[PDB]
């Protein structure tokens, strides 16, 4: 399972296998490191209410020397949470006409459960390119949550956001999502492969989510109106994001109260073996 797979009949567009020395930062040619509490001129607290400050500190984001990236939330003596959020420089990931785009990452979630896990919000996701530099055309431009998880739970959510917010056809801010337990080892205790496919070889087109090859969510083109679909697909494509947020809308909603709490335990890393993007056709 380890390392970027050599998929037959597909063409690798872009990947990062996170190879390199322990403690070094992932490639700045590949990645932008987002810092602070918002995009510049964007919604406060990353649009979610999460409370961590994102950094470029190796303590929050670094390679492990074994081929993985680690993103680690930490809590200072002053009580401040820090973490990291990286996004791809490339923002043109999109299926070729009539083809399929496959986006995938192999990840172990922060290995923490129960009250110690309250607030942990790891995610691997994609945002429509027109958002970059604008920050106020969400959800119209589209968002694919390929792996989303909160609170150390043995469950992955896969979600589409689209339309307008609040409300609209994608029921924002919930989005159109589904979830399932990780197959085999819990999502926290081992590596799993989280895959998303955007399929234009079929009509209606389809968006599909998988964990370890188990298909658990679909959104089809015939389930949304034409303007909503065009708004999230007609532009130049998507960029990808990896982060671990602390607190905010999703972990608070699932816990039923504010997170993190004094009992949340810092220092539990999300571990990422690779991220990759493929187009169908060899
Ligand atoms: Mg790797």
């Amino acid at each position: 399972g380890s390392s970027v797979p050599a998929y037959s009949g597909w063409t690798l567009v872009w990947a990062d296998d996170f190879t390199g020395p322990a403690g070094s930062l992932p490639s700045s040619e590949n990645w932008i490191f987002d810092t602070g509490h918002s995009y510049p001129g964007g919604p406060d607290n990353w649009g979610t209410g999460e409370i961590q400050r994102y950094t470029d500190d190796p303590a929050n984001v670094s390679l492990d020397g074994n081929g993985n990236l680690r993103i680690t939330p930490l809590r200072s003596a002053s009580g401040e949470w820090t973490s990291a959020r990286i996004e791809t420089r490339r923002a043109d990931f999109k299926p070729a006409p009539g083809g399929v785009l496959r986006i995938e990452a192999r990840i172990q979630l922060p290995n923490v459960t129960g009250e110690a896990a309250l607030g942990y919000w790891p995610a691997f996701w994609a945002l429509g390119s027109p958002y970059r530099g604008d920050y106020w055309n969400w959800p119209r431009i589209g968002e694919f949550d390929i792996m989303e998880n909160v609170n150390g739970l043995n469950r992955v959510w896969g979600v589409l956001h689209c339309g307008v917010a609040p409300g609209g056809p994608c029921n924002e801010y919930d989005g159109l999502g589904n979830s399932r337990e990780c197959p085999g080892t819990t999502c926290q205790a081992g590596m799993h492969t989280y895959r998303f496919e955007w399929d234009t070889s079929r009509s209606p087109n389809e968006l599909r989510w998988y964990v370890d090859g188990q298909h658990y969510h679909t959104i089809r083109q015939d389930q949304l109106d034409a303007t909503t679909w065009s708004n999230m697909t007609g532009h130049g494509g998507y960029f990808l994001l990896l982060n671990v947020a602390m607190g905010g809308a999703f972990p608070d909603g699932v816990a039923g109260h504010a997170t993190p709490t004094s009992a949340t335990v810092p220092g539990r890393s999300m571990i990422v073996d690779y991220v990759g993007v493929w187009q169908s056709g060899g």
